[PDB]
């Protein structure tokens, strides 16, 4: 789509270079780019990736429009990003009505009832964790967060996927585990996905040649290994409804993209925690206390124990405020649609800038404040769930919204139960969030760990 | 090739954007870029079609180097342009050997001896122009030029190509002229030949796909007639040189290649030495009375008449200093190599800036004047050859330089003696030269024509 089209809908945004559009501009990172044109533009504008028109829009009653009103009808899937082979069926990547028959399909499988069933599963790798964090933090050594919780994120992934009990940390052999460590979340700033992104032209090109943004070796690894599995967790749960009709190769698509989706994102928002709970002692002490006060003298959390610590949700939810992960929402636009007074032309795609709204002053005090109290039940009916939305929002969120809550919820439950976490020379103050397209921080977070 | 290049040669150049290189700064023109850079740069720099690295060089001794001495070894070719199909035969796209043999075979079919033989049949269409310019000034109306030389080039082309003889002007109807009316030069800025600039990954594509510059319509008519033709000028002396070979499909090419660059060339040139001579009348008066005391009454000119006209050559060489048609010379550089104490590494493309050069004020005075006088035999032993390029320079210069000077300098000559040429209200003064990639006027040059 060529770059007269914001300036002849009258939309304010930067002059966009040919060929490139405002790509040049990423330099900074999505989360920097996006509120510097917040900041400067106001409530509604447009760029260009490359040739592609996205119209970013912060009023939340359009927000609310696009991800729940005319979700169904106009703005149903995300933009196309990349050869994807098979996994087109994923439910994350799969269209219009091939996705509402996939979600409809998976919806009873992440029930607070089916939860509910996995906490036991999941309680055990917080033992787990516990245990390697004990020998490893009575060492003395510095701890690095991302490969402590990455290896727990991948032990409550094998599990609550395919019944496979592994101690990650100490099985780095294990083919299982050697293949799903590959499953990282893509950086579309990176020079693979930035040139598809300018030459979005060739995105057919590669899937003629089987080349594939999941590596092929891990996706042959994990279906036939389903394959062996189902000749006998989430693969069950599945496996038990067999539009309706989940077939073999969309099954293998699921188990696969809820890997994808969940293993680098809750280890990468738990270290984000501690992070926070390390720089902020007090935070953690209080924390400490409310879990005393619910697990007297180290008992074993459980899904309602879980659900009774209003502090807890309060840490969980405002480290998501700082860090939203996705860091920003996205449809594409299906037809020409008028909203809330808005003309939306065919083709564009609508992006919501989460991060770049978490940290609005229109919204927020001390924005770049750590500060879990504006969570607090006495105090937050003034927070929008279409400014705050770490999970998306409408018929296209987060699907395991609620398992990675719990999930989280229990190893933060288990590691302060038992640990105190610290500052170090090498631990950065404050922390620098990375300048490629993953909200990650530019060193991996070291904090030194203590028996209690 | 990456941007890495000329820092880590400390070659100086503007900094190239990611993917386009420098292309925007062509919004000026070929020809403004290669000044501004040869201003501020000095004597040699580096710039980045796409990722293709140009070293523009402006050392007389360096281009001598280049274009004379190591041109068979290091030199030898131009850059690819494009899809070209079987017209990577013809002489002026062929590369290293397959070229130094197509010279070789069609070197002596440019011999003087030969241009002697073809003036009588150049002379006539001297006459057909004279007639069809009196009807059309004799109506008092302002003659646009490139269609009244246009129609003589070609007139010129087809009756020296193919034995063909006709009235351009007067058979817009016939075949062979509605096809050589659409061999027009390449504008390499138009956004087909940016593309290709940007996506040279994508010539081989087109070549699968049969697309070709040289339209496929027109190269069939003329292959197809040259077919028979030949069953029964260039076309002959070519059919008579039948290593050495010249192959039946190498003869269509060159014969399409002589058509592709003396026809809008020829009358290229040729419109912008009539608005020099308008807008200085006194010049269009020395060179009519030089005509007179040399074809008295009349007479009409020949061979030897023609090269005894030193104010006509004058005049021609000074408006090619102004109007180099060809704006650079370029050559791709075969392998790693040290000219001049300059290392030019493989791949390299080397520019010399004909059009920069031909305006550089360290060899010329009032370099922007029109004037004839500096090409006078008692003061032009300071002409720098290497700086004075409008055929370029060693042994892949223009092989049809000879040709197209008695040719232009018959059309004037016929022309002077009947008519005087004159400014006009839309007229253009003083001349502004295109925007795009062939160095022709913006809007196309109008004047009043009337009878002597
Ligand atoms: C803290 C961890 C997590 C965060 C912050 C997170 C965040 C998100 C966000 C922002 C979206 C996009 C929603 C939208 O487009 O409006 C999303 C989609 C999704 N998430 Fe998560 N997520 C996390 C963990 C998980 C886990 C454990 C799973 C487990 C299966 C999961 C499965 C998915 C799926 C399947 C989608 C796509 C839904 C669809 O297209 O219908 N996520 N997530
Ligand atoms: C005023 C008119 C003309 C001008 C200014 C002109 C200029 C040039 C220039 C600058 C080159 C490039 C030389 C180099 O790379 O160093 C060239 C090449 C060439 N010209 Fe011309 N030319 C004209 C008319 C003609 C005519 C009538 C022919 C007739 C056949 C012709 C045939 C060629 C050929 C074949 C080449 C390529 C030579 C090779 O690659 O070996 N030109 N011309
Ligand atoms: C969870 N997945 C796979 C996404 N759709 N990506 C995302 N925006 N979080
Ligand atoms: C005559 N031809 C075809 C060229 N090589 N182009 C040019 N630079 N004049």
């Amino acid at each position: 789509h060529s770059h007269g089209l914001f300036k002849k809908l009258g939309i304010p945004g930067p002059t966009p270079l040919p060929f490139l559009g405002n790509i040049l501009s990423y330099h900074k990172g999505f989360c920097m780019f996006d509120m510097e044109c917040h900041k400067k533009y106001g409530k509604v504008w447009g760029f260009y990736d490359g040739q592609q028109p996205v119209l970013a829009i912060t009023d939340p009653d359009m927000i609310k429009t696009v991800l729940v009103k005319e979700c169904y009808s106009v703005f149903t899937n995300r933009r196309p990003f990349g050869p994807v082979g098979f996994m087109k069926s994923a439910i994350s990547i799969a269209e219009d009505e091939e996705w509402k028959r996939l979600r409809s399909l998976l919806s009873p499988t992440f029930t607070s009832g089916k939860l509910k069933e996995m906490v036991p599963i999941i309680a055990q790798y917080g033992d787990v964790l516990v245990r390697n964090l004990r020998r490893e933090a009575e060492t003395g050594k510095p701890v690095t967060l991302k490969d402590v919780f990455g290896a727990y994120s991948m032990d409550v992934i094998t599990s609550t996927s395919f019944g496979v009990n592994i101690d990650s940390l100490n099985n780095p052999q294990d083919p299982f585990v050697e293949n799903t460590k590959k499953l990282l979340r893509f950086d579309f700033l990176d020079p693979f996905f930035l040139s598809i992104t300018v030459f979005p032209f060739l995105i057919p090109i590669l899937e003629v040649l089987n080349i594939c943004v999941f590596p092929r070796e891990v996706t042959n690894f994990l279906r036939k290994s389903v394959k062996r599995m189902k000749e006998s967790d989430f693969l069950q749960l599945m496996i038990d409804s067999q539009h309706k009709a989940l077939s073999d190769l969309e099954l293998v698509a699921q188990s696969i993209i809820f890997i994808f989706a969940g293993y680098e994102t809750t280890s990468s928002v738990l270290s984000f925690i501690m992070y926070e709970l390390a720089t902020h002692p007090d935070v953690q002490q209080k924390l400490q206390e409310e879990i005393d006060a619910v697990l007297p003298n180290k008992a074993p959390p459980t899904y309602d124990t879980v659900l009774q610590m209003e502090y807890l949700d309060m840490v969980v939810n405002e480290t998501l405020r700082l860090f939203p992960i996705a860091m920003r929402l996205e449809r594409v636009c299906k037809k020409d649609v008028e909203i809330n007074g808005m003309f939306i032309p065919k083709g564009v795609v609508v992006m919501i800038p989460s991060y770049a709204l978490h940290r609005d002053p229109k919204y927020w005090t001390e924005p770049e404040k750590f500060l879990p109290e504006r969570f607090s039940k006495k105090n937050k009916d003034n927070i929008d769930p279409y400014i705050y939305t770490p999970f998306g929002s409408g018929p296209r969120n987060c699907i395991g919204m609620r398992f990675a809550l719990m999930n989280m919820k229990l190893a933060l439950i288990r590691v302060l139960q038992n640990f105190s976490f610290k500052p170090c020379k090498e631990t950065q103050i404050p922390l620098k969030l990375s300048l490629g397209g993953l909200l990650q921080p530019e060193k991996p977070v070291v904090l030194k760990v203590e028996s209690r």
